[PDB]
């Protein structure tokens, strides 16, 4: 079967109906992407593009990352929030205070590598939070 590594560096939520920014089914409160720099993962391109512009509005700096996308993302500067699925990798990343996942990719469920990969990213030097969806999955 598959064997996920943990991570006790990573805090893990549960993304409830609470904030502004909509997001399948949930509300990500902006106090989970608003305040630093955090990663959004997405299962779909066009959600990356208003899920990002949408931030914008709300007051946050928000990029979408995706296969064809252009280099947007600013982790040097202002409170920017990175959202995208697998194409911004993590070979500069780890800077991030949140990751808030759908735990689903193209519509399926992510796979066990997906969330150990995925859960990489924030926690690089402090404790990193992480938030999943997961419709019903626990």
């Amino acid at each position: 079967g598959s064997v996920t590594v943990p991570h006790p560096n990573i805090e893990e939520v549960a993304l409830s109906t609470t904030g502004e920014i909509p997001f399948y089914g949930k509300a990500i409160p902006l106090e989970v992407i608003k305040g630093g720099r955090h990663l959004i993962f997405c299962h779909s391109k066009k959600k990356c593009d208003e899920l990002a512009a949408k931030l914008v509005a709300l007051g946050i700096n928000a990029v979408a990352y995706y296969r064809g996308l252009d280099v947007s993302v600013i982790p040097t500067n202002g409170d920017v929030v990175v959202v995208a699925t697998d194409a911004l990798m993590t070979g500069f990343t780890g800077d991030f205070d949140s990751v808030i996942d759908c735990n689903t990719s193209d519509g399926k469920p992510q796979d066990a590598v997906s969330r150990t990969q995925r859960r990489g990213r924030t926690g690089r030097g402090k404790p990193g939070i992480y938030r999943f969806v997961a419709p019903g999955e626990r």
